């Protein structure tokens, strides 16, 4: 969905005068017919008859012009009404897929001059966009809500599980009983969590204004999603990897790449091939994940404390004077990482 | 529900262009009668008047056809329009229950050829489809996701209440001090729980392409809980039992029994006659449920492990030798056991 | 609400033939009077004109009779159609605060007759339904199921509060470290809860066979709710009470009385003026709630372990050979009680 | 939103007879004109022709009365219908900003004479109420229970990271590794959890009585987190505060100031400038929190208590004999408070 109609699109989304307006229009079952135009003078052949206006816009006039027949012409900023009533004719010889003259119109329109052309059935509740040869489908807010707070619930149910697969993980971490099953798992339900709110972003975006608590409320449940798989990742990939590299991981399982155990696993490094080979690969966290998280001790820095120790296993063992030897941490981030991994240890078994 | 008739229903399901076009009928409030045909020239004699069309199939035709009377007919795989405007003329002694001219004459004309016929009234926002003998009503999506919005509600509540009803057998469990009402009742609960998924599935289906989520919803709230249910049947009936025969008990309680107390431990093997009496009966498990679970040992050499130690309460003694002494189990395996166990016991007691 | 009204409202309740001609009648805007009669012979007096049917009930008949003016005569029992068209001449001397001739002359003859006559308005998508004296207004399903779902929503809350009150106060118990103002807290909470289910039961009741979910998904949160206040007022409450008064206590902050701090104190055997009181009233649990939920002990034989040891700190601290001094608990009771008191005090503390 | 206005709202709010009639009115789509009087001897020249009726108000009689063109006229108490059909004369040359007779009437009239103009469309669903210069719209109930219960949802998930992060930083204080960076974060999640709640109140409040189960949702997701806010603020704060300072801090950054990471911690007294640098700053509770909320020790005797010990640390350590030394606390309090700190480090640790 390229992102010039994307920005076409928040023209009519909710919250602007001109969606304000289409929606009363629809409610009416007036239709509609709009040539989002900023040259009036040069479209003068596809515009014939109706009245010359040049007036300042807004939604009420545009509604009450909607009560005539005919095409209504704004200029591209929806600042200015140009024209009302009056007759649009495109090239008739522009392949066309659409039904009846309105839409038909308004398809020809936008392609022959690269323009936006909005067009309302008097009957059907939809706002049809054309611009270009593209053409994008506008859902009223009833739709959007609905499928939204599906999808929003569909996504709490898949975090629970992704939260039980990490405390359950956090367990064997700090137990060093981890195979690779438990990581890809656990994995596997966070690119599908985060794959959700991909899927789900169009909607958010069409509901403009109005999905203002729906965006607030993905936020809550994925806010350190991604920082906590890229840190899965860097902490369980068969050879060391960058942040950079881990972070692109992450992307692609979301979007270029379908995430299945196998997938996973040899995307981390582990030559694998069936299903119930990975609970007999056993694996140990380098340690970022709970340096950064619960011993706040950064990423830069961390990469120090792993190159010395090579694991968390040996990290939870080191005494304060062990690691204050590492280069990056002085005093206070010593007894952070060895107070850190020594309460979860006996909070945790 | 026979399966010929739910292939029939798919055709009018959310996602196709049939139920776009009929969504569109309904919404206009143009009726609609629809003779599903594929050799429309054996069907000359209850087919009178009307246009010969053979034109390719598409919604936006379908919906203009509609606005003209009588009955429209197509290829059974709906690429064809073959009539429009057509008078349907079934046998009138054929018995049938319905009212109205339309709805009879469909009825009718379903039962003569054994064809679909699809039947819109004017006013009421509902499809009836004929097909052979049978009728199903198809409902509005509206209708639809409300309905599995409220069971996926249900189902969550009865989740959250196996979900404590597990935790507090399993503290039971790892200090032997488990009864059979405690596993009866769990049991129960899950039994309960698969039974209410059976009971929406036909909605979910009736939602076609518009239940993607909620078939998602479904499937994080239940994926292994019948594995679950399963496992606590082979861990403690009375006597041993294959994975198939367990399998077979869960697959019933879900279907052709109702699972009261009494009836689920008569059915574990267990002759008890009532309630109060469940209390009474001591139960340990065999270990399945955590050597397969937990230890991540296959069923396949569960049942080795079992045979040696019988319960789970000597499989937690065990030493490491010990455990290797059984035949599917080598060194990784054994500290696996021990190991799961082990921390299992001293997290939740 | 009286109970012989309740029954008449079952007549048109979600589910009912009835009810399903009253929905397609609403829907198609057409009117709607009815009166139900046994005894058609006798109301000659008020019923003139019409057409005398004596035909069978059905939703499809009833609704074709609709599109005709005046009123329609039911049997009592929906299953018969006596009349249809009829002008109902009750006396217009009967006091009536209905506007419009269609209620008013529902009101009267429902009075005048003492049966019942359903009255639906072409515009207003509401059921009245007058009986005697009285008058229900029956709602839509969309109307129902909305309050329903914000009151199930509501009860969650309420839910998950009190069990983190009951889990705090849980802690406490062990502990003996419990003051009045914890237990008239957690009590306040649950019967807060119960009441919030009291004052949704008339709409669950209206939703008749649409309210299956709301029913299940009610007694799924609620189900142990009420033995398990009962069981804290035994424990409680200043001077020991039976099972049967303690019961009457919570079916009466349900009901008849508001619950308040100083109120459930004092209806608990304390004489206390001021909420910052209760935090100074030290309370030691006398062990029923234990003793019958954790083990499983009869609350007849659990007041001869209480007479006893007078508390549950005593009970914790009974050898099994003390225990098995009671009569009423054996070898197995003894067991079950030191252990699970054992066992909840290494796990809670 | 001023006062006036808010008195003025709550006539039209769901609940009252005016907005049932209104309500109905919408619903039949009739228009609305409707002028709240007290002395309409006085408005004789803004007045003309139409019915002087002087009735009882009812909601069926203000419906009726609305079939026919024009304004009515009501008392301002809502008891008197005095006008019906009446046309409004209004100066025309006072400015207006409203489309269409009917909203330019009811705005210059209401500016005109300082009281309420009532206005409803035949066709749009909704009720603009107008008084002097303000001009307020009244949402369908529909369009409310949508918004506040998305809103609920919303607070759900901030009030469940709330607690995470509350309990979360119930460990790190036990154990006295608290920084500045963990006190600021719980605190901006609290504060943004209150301003939703800010923020919907209007909504509550549009909502009248059908807003009563989301009032009661508000108050079980935030009863406690003022107190808990301003708690964390008396105890994190750079230099000792009273109750009533940190209770003004809460105050602010849920109204006038926004709570960025910074902001906060500077307005807790401690000179900061870039996010990073509040890991780095050590911070111990002085106790208040667990001195009120859990040892439930008055705020009043708490200063006390802090005032010897100066931190959670030290009370943590004190014998009874040791806090018994404090005036305010005597024999019960000094077991209250190292029994609760006791109970609290060996469960969370
Ligand atoms: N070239 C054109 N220029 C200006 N206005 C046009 C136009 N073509 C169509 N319209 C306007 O659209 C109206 C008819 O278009 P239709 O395709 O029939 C939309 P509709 O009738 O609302 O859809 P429907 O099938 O859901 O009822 C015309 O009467 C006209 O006012
Ligand atoms: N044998 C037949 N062949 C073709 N078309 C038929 C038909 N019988 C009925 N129809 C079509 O259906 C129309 C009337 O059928 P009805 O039973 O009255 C459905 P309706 O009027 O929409 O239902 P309603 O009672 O909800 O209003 C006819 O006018 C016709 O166009
Ligand atoms: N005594 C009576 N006997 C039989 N039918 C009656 C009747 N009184 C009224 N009706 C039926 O009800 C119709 C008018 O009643 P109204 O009070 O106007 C209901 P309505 O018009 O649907 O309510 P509305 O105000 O919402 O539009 C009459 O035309 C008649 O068919
Ligand atoms: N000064 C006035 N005094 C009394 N009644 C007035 C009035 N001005 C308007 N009205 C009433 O309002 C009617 C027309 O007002 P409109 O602005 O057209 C509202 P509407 O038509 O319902 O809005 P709409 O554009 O959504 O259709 C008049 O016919 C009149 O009955």
């Amino acid at each position: 969905v390229p992102q010039e109609l994307i920005e076409k699109i928040k023209l009519i989304s909710p919250g602007t005068e001109l969606r304000k307006a289409l929606d009363d229009i629809i409610n009416a079952n007036f239709g509609a017919l709009i040539f989002l135009v900023d040259d009036p003078k040069k479209y003068e052949d596809v515009i014939q008859g109706g009245f010359w206006l040049d007036t300042d816009f807004s939604a009420e006039k545009l509604y009450e012009l909607s009560k005539m027949d005919g095409a209504i012409v704004l200029s591209e900023d929806i600042t200015k009404i140009y024209y009302a009533n009056v007759h649009l004719v495109p090239d008739p010889t522009i392949p066309t897929g659409e039904t009846g003259t309105r839409h038909r119109t308004a398809e020809r329109l936008a392609k022959q001059t690269g323009k936006v052309v909005i067009a309302v059935s008097r009957r059907r509740n939809i706002i049809s966009l054309y611009y270009k040869n593209y053409k994008y489908v506008v859902n009223q807010v009833d739709f959007l809500i609905s499928k939204v707070t599906q999808a929003i619930s569909t996504l709490e149910k898949y975090k629970d599980n992704f939260n039980k697969l990490l405390s359950e993980l956090e367990v064997l971490e700090l137990e060093n009983r981890v195979t690779l099953a438990d990581v890809v798992r656990t994995l596997a339900k966070g690119f599908e969590l985060l794959r959700i709110v991909e899927e789900i972003r169009p909607y958010i975006v069409e509901l403009g204004e109005e999905g203002r608590l729906a965006r607030m409320q993905l936020r809550e449940l994925t806010e350190d999603v991604d920082d906590l798989l890229v840190l899965l990742i860097m902490d369980y990939s068969s050879e060391e990897v960058e942040e950079e590299t881990a972070q692109n991981i992450l992307q692609d399982f979301i979007t270029r790449r379908e995430p299945s155990p196998i997938s996973i696993s040899r995307v981390l490094g582990y030559d694998v091939q069936q299903a119930a080979q990975l609970d007999d690969v056993l694996v140990s966290a380098r340690g970022y994940r709970l340096l950064k998280t619960v011993a706040r001790i950064p990423l830069s820095i961390g990469y120090n404390v792993v190159r010395m120790f090579k694991t968390l296993d040996q990290i939870s063992k080191a005494s304060v004077e062990d690691l204050k030897k590492v280069e990056g941490i002085g005093e206070k981030r010593a007894r952070a990482i060895s107070e850190s991994i020594s309460s979860l240890k006996h909070r945790k078994t």
